[PDB]
């Protein structure tokens, strides 16, 4: 459990920001950190829960770092991601070009490729949490804590990312495909620079339309958006979820693609 | 456009709205949106400048220390729904249809359209005029973003969230809201698939009299095909002559 214990004393200083009690912190020895903290003044099986998570260890995944727990006041810490998440990105005033949209889309695939891989389920991929760091790279994240038990349950949700079958039944069992799903979206919106389902106009039409069918506008993104792709994320949204591919399907799917065409 | 709260010189929480009486242009009612930029400002005063004495008038924004409100008009009796069940005469109930006409076609010569038309929108002032609101941020763009009855909704966009909403997505709206006035009462994933083949309000439950060119108007405004709709300046040119000479 060493592995994931921090001390305040570890950090040099910290500030809040303007969710929840999150700030920004300068670690001595391993550079800028972000701080998330609830107060509620057992401490074992939150430790065990970092110690796993810390063990999900890949370049396009979040990795926790540690956990602070002092005076009733209890802490997650990561690395701090500068450029924010991935749709804030896409909204910039610079315009992202298609070879660093492309590879996006491909370190999105190794990191949920990696994830399924160790039986993780992420249940809320979206865009906030796909973080970019100043080169442009991506990890994935679990901001809202959808994976940490414990965590989660210390602290005491857009729709546009859910697979039909969870709209109006969260508690069903997650699935692999269920976050298949997700990435079409996600795919959609990395070449729209924006949210899907512009026109809807009440959250009760607009969760019939997806459970009947509906879909994001792909004529919004014919003009920018290869074919190949149009395609993938068609596959990667269909409402039977066993229709869906994996994500190593996905990959060796898109890789090629991304290296002859886009890289 | 821009106010401050020491313009106003009392409030009093409405059943996140609030009463309040401003100091030279009398009572109005303030929302507070988001509590913690320009083109806020630039929409507040494209809102503002939506003049028509059928829809309501927004009067002005307040931003204060991270507090944003937005400022209109009070209208006393609430929304159309609540006014149908407290009894309204014939004669204003084909006023109200009027004066619905007349502010969504002035809505749609500026190329506004609603997209959720309803009674809830549609306020009353104490001598029972209408005026057209858009409480659900439908048209309120940047400021709905600093933060469901289907009833009135076009069978073109049940299950199809992307079609782009026309001045014939109104009109289908207005005709359930003309059921509604005479009913007295709001209409009827099973109901949905039933709208988008051709179910509508059943007209034989209105049970107090109503005229058959309104009974022939709703009929002819929520037909399923959005180009067999008439505009609101067609409604108008028939219903005006009809309130003139049978109603009013
Ligand atoms: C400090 N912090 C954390 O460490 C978070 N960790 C993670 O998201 C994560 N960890 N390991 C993973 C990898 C994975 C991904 C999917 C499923 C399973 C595993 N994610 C959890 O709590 C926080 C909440 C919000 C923020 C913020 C902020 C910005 C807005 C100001 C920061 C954190
Ligand atoms: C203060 N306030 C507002 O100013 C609203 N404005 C409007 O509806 C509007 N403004 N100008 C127009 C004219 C138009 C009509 C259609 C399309 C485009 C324009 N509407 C928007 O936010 C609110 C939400 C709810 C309430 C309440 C309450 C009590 C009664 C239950 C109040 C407001």
């Amino acid at each position: 459990l060493n592995v994931i214990k921090m001390k305040s004393s570890d950090f040099l200083e910290s500030a809040e920001l303007d969710f929840g009690k999150v700030s920004l912190a300068f670690h001595r020895t391993q550079g800028l950190m972000i701080m998330k903290t609830v107060y509620k003044g057992h401490n074992e099986a939150l430790l065990e829960e970092a110690k796993m998570m810390n063990r999900l260890r890949h370049s396009r995944v979040v990795k926790l770092l540690g956990v602070i727990i002092e005076e009733g006041k209890y802490s997650l810490v990561m690395e701090y991601m500068e450029k924010g998440n991935l749709m804030h990105v896409l909204k910039a005033e610079m315009s992202t070009p298609l070879s660093v949209k492309g590879r996006i889309i491909l370190e999105i695939i190794e990191g949920m490729a990696y994830l399924h891989g160790k039986g993780v389920i992420h249940k809320d991929l979206k865009p906030e949490n796909i973080l970019v760091d100043n080169d442009f790279h991506i990890k994935i994240a679990d901001l809202g804590l959808a994976s940490f038990k414990m965590w989660s349950k210390l602290n005491n949700g857009t729709l546009y990312y859910m697979a039909p079958e969870h709209l109006n039944d969260v508690n069903a069992k997650p699935t692999e495909k269920s976050d298949v799903y997700s990435f079409a979206v996600v795919l959609w919106a990395i070449f729209a620079n924006k949210e899907p389902y512009e026109n809807a106009i009440a959250e009760q039409q607009l969760i019939m339309a997806i459970k009947s069918g509906n879909r994001p506008d792909v004529d919004d993104i014919t003009e920018y958006c290869p074919r190949e792709i149009i395609s993938l994320m068609k596959l990667c949204w269909e409402a039977n979820p066993e229709a869906r591919p994996t994500f190593p399907g996905i990959e060796e799917k898109f890789r090629p693609f991304y290296l002859s065409q886009l890289e």
